[PDB]
């Protein structure tokens, strides 16, 4: 199924996002990252791949975490959001 944007997603839709990267994976970086690549566009997010790879400080690194940063961020910045589901 198509979206329109990240809003279209919910917070837990999202909140997948990540935990299927965390499992789909694939084998190599390569099909972990392009995954990743289009979150991150949907999200432009900055540190968003980074959010998955290497934990930042005071954050969580739990796919939860994960979307905080985004959510946050996101929030602060004027950004999209996620569906509200």
């Amino acid at each position: 199924e198509l979206k329109h944007s990240i809003s279209d997603y919910t917070e837990a839709e999202f909140l997948e996002f990540v935990k299927k990267i965390c499992r789909a994976e694939g084998a190599t970086e390569e099909d972990d990252n392009k995954l990743v690549r289009e979150f991150e566009r949907l999200t432009e997010h900055p540190d968003g791949s980074d959010l998955i790879y290497y934990p930042r400080d005071d954050r969580e690194d739990s796919p939860e975490g994960i979307v905080k940063e985004i959510k946050e961020w996101r929030a602060a910045n004027g950004k999209s959001g996620f569906k509200q589901g």
